[PDB]
């Protein structure tokens, strides 16, 4: 499958591409505003997430910091990014479908559409402006808007007991993006694409 990565943000990301275990293509790179990055995902991929990174530096070997979405100081992410991220998650050729969502599980930090670029779904986005209006106590100081997972460690934010009910936490991310899962247990905002969609990931889709 291909997903074709656009930065429309004023301001450069660094995008990561990560299944958890291991770089999906080559991880991650650099997008200054209006930079497009093609990459390919093997089919069968089962929990692959997309994010942006915001304020790296990085030295010639790819060994670095991120303000947002760090994955262990690398370029090229073989782990999933340090919160706050927006998440495009995805799995892909599931007994024939293809599944994508957007996530504030793990906080906000660029806003962004996560469309299919071939037939027979719909896409999602989180465009909000989640930064500017972040509860006090989520306020990330590297920028971004934290879960209150991350930031509290509760049972309940948490979900650790498969037992949880939208928090006044959670219902900040979903009164500002309802079509973005705000919670672990939250009504599924999953799309259902046909097995070896295309899809393009665009961080700042409006401004």
């Amino acid at each position: 499958a291909t997903f074709e990565i656009v930065n429309r943000c004023s301001y450069t990301v660094w995008a990561a591409a990560s299944k958890g275990d291991a770089a999906l293509d080559a991880g991650g790179r650099q997008l200054n505003s209006g930079e497009s990055w093609t990459i390919n995902v093997e089919p069968g991929t089962n929990g692959g997430k997309i994010w942006a990174r915001t304020d790296c530096y990085f030295d010639d070997s790819g060994s670095g910091i991120c303000k947002t979405g760090d994955c262990g100081g690398l370029l090229r992410c073989k782990r999933f990014g340090r919160p706050p991220t927006t998440l495009a998650e995805f799995s892909l050729n599931q007994y024939g479908k293809d599944y994508i969502d957007i996530s504030n599980i793990k906080g906000f930090n660029v806003p962004m559409n996560f469309s299919p670029t071939t037939r027979g779904c719909r896409g999602v986005r989180c465009a909000a402006d989640i930064v500017g209006q972040c509860p006090a106590k989520l306020k990330a100081p590297g920028g971004g808007c934290n879960d209150a997972c991350t930031v509290f460690q509760t049972s309940e934010y948490c979900c650790t007991t498969g037992k949880c009910g939208p928090t006044e936490y959670s219902r900040f991310f979903k009164r500002l993006c309802p079509d973005a899962f705000s919670y672990v247990l939250d009504k599924p905002t999953t799309v259902t694409c046909p097995g070896s969609s295309n899809y393009r990931v665009t961080f700042c889709p409006t401004a």
